């Protein structure tokens, strides 16, 4: 199962990604947990990224298109991966193509969730995610059982750096304006299928469970 999870940020592709990968069991790709990874360890990657990410701006697909295929070349994704957050790009979908065509693994699904600009600005102002899982809450919508601590591993919740509002608003503008092209080469492929993301988490992962 080659899956590819997009939409605009705050749409919901971190979350449905977890549980989509806890039941097929395959690696959950995210080139932005990936990069702020890479900071946290103060790699050479994560500090050319940082520039980028911290004002909302696409880090260049040079080095995107480089850590995605070195990635998706591990022995994990031998029967199936899910990519969140990438490609997000016409160039990154065509050199993902190729990538995929070397390796044998083209793409099954590209689910698009779909949300309104409006709730997506709720979604992102009021999100706290782990500082040691990455996963993610929120203070209204989902909600961490014991407030500041992560369920999972109990790792404290903060803040991301990029969810401040004028930032939130440069990510959405920066990403709605790359969705036509997106759109329209998947749609082009036959490999697109999108998605009401405007529900609860359940039915939104349940009108996804249906596809695979
Ligand atoms: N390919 C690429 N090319 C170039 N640059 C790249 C790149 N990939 C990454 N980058 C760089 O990295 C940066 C950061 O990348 P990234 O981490 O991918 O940022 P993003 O695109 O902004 O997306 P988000 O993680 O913020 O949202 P999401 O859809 O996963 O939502 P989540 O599930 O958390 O949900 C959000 C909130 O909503 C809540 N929520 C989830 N589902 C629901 C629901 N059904 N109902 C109500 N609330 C919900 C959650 O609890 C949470 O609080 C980019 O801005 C860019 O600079
Ligand atoms: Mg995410
Ligand atoms: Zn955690």
């Amino acid at each position: 199962m080659n899956l590819v999870l997009m939409g605009l940020p705050g749409a919901g592709k971190g979350t449905q990604g977890e549980r989509i990968v806890e039941d097929y069991g395959i690696p959950h790709i995210s080139t932005g947990d990936m990069f702020r990874a890479a900071m946290k360890e103060e790699t050479p990657l994560g500090l050319e990224a940082k520039s980028y990410i911290d004002k909302g701006e696409l880090v260049p697909d040079e080095v995107t298109i480089g850590i995605v295929k070195e990635r998706l070349g591990k022995d994990d994704c031998e029967r199936g991966f899910l990519l969140d957050g990438f490609p997000r790009t016409v160039a990154q979908a065509e050199a993902l193509e190729e990538i995929l065509e070397e390796y044998g693994k083209p793409i099954d699904y590209v689910i698009n969730i779909e949300v309104d600009k409006d709730v997506l600005m709720e979604r992102l102002t009021g999100r706290r995610i782990c500082s040691v899982c990455g996963t993610t809450y929120h203070l209204v919508f989902n909600p961490p059982k014991t407030p500041g601590i992560c369920d999972k591993d109990g790792g404290e919740l903060y803040q991301r750096a990029d969810d401040n509002e004028e930032t939130v608003s440069k990510r959405l503008e920066v990403n709605m304006k790359q969705t036509q092209p997106l759109l329209d080469f998947y749609s082009e492929k036959g490999y697109l299928a999108n998605v009401n993301g405007q529900q609860d988490i359940q039915d939104v992962y349940a009108d996804v469970k249906d596809l695979l």
